[PDB]
DNA sequence: CTGGTAGGCGCCTACCAG
DNA sequence: CTGGTAGGCGCCTACCAG
DNA sequence: CTGGTAGGCGCCTACCAG
DNA sequence: CTGGTAGGCGCCTACCAG
């Protein structure tokens, strides 16, 4: 009933797509369908715009790395990775030549020990990385590498999943300092941009081998599912990466060579964004369904739409203050443009669902004194304010919003 | 080449000797790119998405996977994907026979899905879903940047496109094309620093459709860098085969089915047209001398400032420089930090360095600095020396930056 | 701002006339320094145009009479540079194109 | 001078008021006729850019949004001529620098 | 305040002959 | 086809209701 | 393994050369 | 100007007995 709503919602509002066989919860986490529409890109391009802030940008000695999708094949028992074959090379043995029974044995045993095999995580594409970075931080450790990229994962069918993947390489010496640091970090990250940051926690877990690590979940209405993974792997996939001399892979610990430890911090944004939708649907006031998305992450933050006056002259004004707000960052909806007009009731109410942070009204007025009406997404207050200071209110709002997440 | 040697010391490159060659930086059959690569690519998909979405009427995102429904194309080369247990369960379960194997080997060309090769389908998909949002009033586009695939004479290489699909009734689709063409060309040659070996030519498919192609001028020849088609109406009924009237948009006050225009371009081999575009031999002083610099457009520079400190207390003087990095960080500046490196350079290694890394400029704190507050600023294009107040970096940087990015604009 | 170096004045000054008339031709302000025939020191020559608000200087050379180089000096920058004067042209003519605009924007 | 012929007048206004800031931007001084409301012929058109000594008429009509090809009439000649608009800048341009070179030699 | 509406008049579409 | 008016069409103000 | 000094280690500033 | 360097003294490592 309450989670047949939201769905329903960002189906409507184009925060999610597709039918309603794949919006169901099994077919959302699954991840086998392109899930957001228009609104939920660009979302999850801003939560994947703060991980980058918060893990590369305002860290020290993290640096990008770019990886293919592939990975090369091998014979590994039970590895489940879907197999890429070309199908020229299956059509080359059953139209160019009559194929004998043990000539198509030998092919589909070739595929299973050369054929690529796509990635299921990013750890992989850093370790492959790694000697070459290390060249450029001068043997210095710790540094660690980070991307965002698409990972496949089986579920007959292929899951697709945004993981953004950091993995860092310190000495053993400070290695569980360093996972408890991330884990931390991690979950502050979360909780910063959640109207409950109570539904994001953690818990330890271990793998078949001991090596201790966690898990980041988020609260679902089912249930926790978990959003995030942190393990604290060793040096053991570094040493089967670089076969040979550990001389050529050894860092500088101050002043002692050792061969680095190796801590995977790997979160779901795919998984994340459905988790800030869940987060912030909520009923308020007569009530209302308004998603009141964190301004950072929130895809549109303004709207502009004319009133009573001047059709040409009001979307004169619209178009100009529309140029000023995307030329300081800030993202807007061109209600103005649209051909069908609605009431401000209706208008109010896509917006809230939209999770539009303001709602500008350019009237008659406007041409008069330049003032426009300003309506809010969180306390539906409206206000007059001269749309000269539109600008500055809305750049010291995002900055102060983004501000007083970083002291928390 | 001497470029490709560059790029790779200063880890614009990635890879062993062999894959750093021409053939094999053309395939795409390894990440061809390091740290700076990345960044590099990255600012130029910034400034594709600025140019071609946000600052353009009614075109919207869309997200698609990297896989499409597979089926019984011959003229279909895309790599198939298999489940690797499904190959065990005809070799090790029972004895099979030939029937059984040709059974197994025509049902998955037939029903396995496929790597994608151009993002076209992925926003053919989402034309019904997006045309409600913008009340069925055309004309929009959808754009999306994704990795595609493609065969290579088997490997399979990946490249990033940069795609815009673009729904405009017939009455006006070949203006809108030529309308793109100019836009997309002009986009190219602004961050250039020979916008004359970016060039134009029209083409034509198998069924005689008009388009044009971008080429870039690489030392041994032209590449294709971006390719626009005036699809028509065919692949849009194709995907949504039934009653027209879900599909038909609104031009004007007629309703009529879109034609399809597909403006797709690649990033990662425009990111080699600007390192080979921005490699000059200058001279910091011709009679005390030639000198490798990287001139790549300050909106498309990974790193536009580095931070260093001279002689003086060296605990004060990296206080100094750990606040002015995160000053410029906050303002969206990228800052190489020189000054938390343990090795010590001389001022000439350091100026080739940030030179062969298109470090816009060089800043350097020194004893003088912590005494009056001014810092060394090194100019990358005229390797002029300047003593600038740090309060002002950041004033300067920003504005810099910013014209930077409106002389582009009117061009 | 156009002068001549070490060499035969009077090759050198029938290159600045060239020079000049194809500057004028485009829109481009030259001053004849060329055409002065007193003494003057180069640093008495770039005070002069510096305070002048001269742009660029140019000085043809012998040089110039045997691969076509000419000095180019930045006011901004006190910068010589040396580039063909077959370009200077097209230098110019897009150096004041940009300038135009940058203050355009603001 | 711009403007409209047969066609929706605001597609077609768009059009003549991206080719006026392209003209503008270039030197070429333009009559906006096309912000005009009130209509008027051809015939009448054209006989006050005559009278106002308008050196080219500039038609843009529903064809021009279909192949991008507008209708120029010389003021000398009364000829009517269908050129691409992406044409129309580099024609007026260098037909104004032939007739500034031409007048030079006299 | 806000939306639904009726109607005068100028702008604009598109008739409809050559 | 093409271009001139005839005439349809939508903007804008004012009144009203909830 | 713990802790208090003994002793090494690196910062800083004058020279010197190119 | 700038880099290479030598050396006094306080900061810091890590000796080395309990
Ligand atoms: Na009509
Ligand atoms: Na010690």
């Amino acid at each position: 009933v309450a989670r047949e709503a939201l769905v329903d919602l960002c189906r409507r509002r184009h925060f999610l797509s597709g039918t309603p066989q794949q919006l169901s919860t099994a077919a959302l986490l699954s991840g086998c369908h392109a899930r957001f529409g228009p609104l939920g890109v660009e979302l999850r391009k801003n939560l994947a715009s703060q991980w980058w802030s918060s893990m590369v940008v305002f860290r020290e000695q993290v640096f990008a790395v770019d990886s293919l999708h592939q990975e090369p094949g091998s014979s590994q028992p039970r590895d489940s990775a879907f197999r890429l074959v070309s199908p020229e090379s299956i059509r080359e043995i059953l139209q160019d030549r009559e194929p004998s029974k043990e000539q198509l044995v030998a092919f589909l045993e070739n595929l299973l020990k050369t054929s690529g095999k796509l990635r299921a995580t990013l750890l992989h594409g850093a370790l492959e990385h790694y000697v070459n970075c290390l060249d450029l931080v001068n043997r210095k450790l710790p540094f660690g590498l980070a991307q965002i990229g698409v990972c496949f994962h089986p579920v007959t069918r292929v899951g697709e999943k945004t993981e953004a993947s950091l993995v860092w390489f310190t000495p053993t010496r400070t290695s569980s300092q360093w996972l408890d640091f991330w884990l931390r970090h991690r979950l502050l990250w979360w909780r910063k941009f959640a109207m409950s940051p109570s539904n994001f926690s953690s818990a330890d877990c271990q793998d078949e081998l001991g090596r201790k690590g966690s898990k980041l979940y988020y609260s679902f209405p089912w249930g926790k599912e978990p959003i995030e993974t942190l393990w604290n792997l060793g040096d053991q996939e570094l040493l089967h990466t670089y076969p040979g001399n550990v001389s050529t892979i050894q860092g500088r610990d101050g002043r002692k060579n050792v061969v680095p430890c190796v801590l995977s911090v790997s979160g779901d944004v795919d998984l994340g964004t459905l988790a800030y939708l869940y987060d912030s649907f909520q009923l308020a006031e007569l009530q209302r369904k308004v998603l009141k998305l964190h301004p950072c992450l929130a895809p549109i933050k303004v709207a502009l739409d004319v009133g009573k006056g001047p059709t040409v002259e009001l979307r004169q004004v619209c178009q100009g203050l529309l140029n000023e707000l995307l030329e300081n960052g800030i993202s807007v909806w061109p209600g103005y443009s649209e051909t069908v007009h609605s009431s401000l009731e209706q208008l109010h109410s896509k917006y809230d669902e939209m999770s539009v942070l303001f709602s500008v009204l350019v009237t008659e007025t406007t041409l008069e004194n330049g003032l426009i009406q300003l309506r809010s997404r969180d306390t539906t207050m409206k206000e007059m304010m001269h749309i000269s200071k539109l600008r500055d209110f809305l750049v010291k709002y995002l900055a102060s919003a983004s501000n007083v997440a970083a002291a928390l």
